[PDB]
């Protein structure tokens, strides 16, 4: 089994350790972790392309997206690796985190340690939202709070 | 190329850009950057293991050892991966960082991708201290500053 770990911080107050394991590599990976000092309600949750926070979360660049798709939900075909769709945090702003996704992977062409893991402002519309901007980041805003994605014990 | 980036930072003052670049898969890793806040003087240099920033610096782990040797300088045939040696801070505090290496690398099976790199407190002794943490960590001293090792564009 392969584990990795991600330390999320921003300019703001939220704060988040994220987890990851898969138990084989043609496996799901499953994501697990507690993030507070968000609003209320659906945040978008996405890996970024580079572990590059040298200029805050901006320097992640885009969605991890090595198959050249649109951008979707977790669900679908159409989606980057990289979309893990939203995560939601409860009235005290915390969002208890658990997803589980084929997608995304810790080794080979979809390894995604080294990258960014990304909670965004707003809501991931998850592509439905009828714009360019929709295709591209699910119109989910600014990127609150973010950490580069490490092998862990 | 390949190329990765880490952001240094701790509890203290010091912090610092640390920049990857291997021209080919085969070939040496350039590592270069500056660090600010350290004394004047020596200053411990390794890849860690684990790229776990959960409880600070301390949840790195041990050097990078993935052949399982014992601690030594970058120039030594028995080294961790991780040994990188030391950087040196000028009478500001600011070590400015050229290194060109041959064991670590950002592909293959033991990539330092997702991995830490951290400075320290104290010198590196190479492993030629003569008591038993000399040939762990080289006597190097607390952890000021870490980072996960991340991919760049
Ligand atoms: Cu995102
Ligand atoms: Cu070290
Ligand atoms: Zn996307
Ligand atoms: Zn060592």
């Amino acid at each position: 089994a392969t584990k990795a770990v991600c330390v999320l911080k921003g300019d703001g107050p939220v704060q988040g350790i994220i987890n990851f394991e898969q138990k084989e590599s043609n496996g799901p990976v499953k994501v697990w972790g507690s993030i507070k000092g968000l609003t209320e309600g659906l945040h978008g949750f996405h890996v970024h392309e580079f572990g590059d926070n040298t200029a805050g979360c901006t320097s992640a660049g885009p969605h991890f997206n090595p198959l050249s798709r649109k951008h979707g939900g977790p669900k679908d075909e159409e989606r980057h690796v990289g979309d893990l769709g939203n995560v939601t945090a409860d009235k005290d702003g915390v969002a208890d985190v658990s997803i589980e996704d084929s997608v995304i992977s810790l080794s080979g062409d979809h390894c995604i340690i080294g990258r960014t893991l990304v909670v965004h402002e707003k809501a991931d519309d998850l592509g439905k939202g009828g714009n360019e901007e929709s295709t591209k980041t699910g119109n989910a805003g600014s990127r609150l709070a973010c950490g580069v994605i490490g092998i862990a014990q």
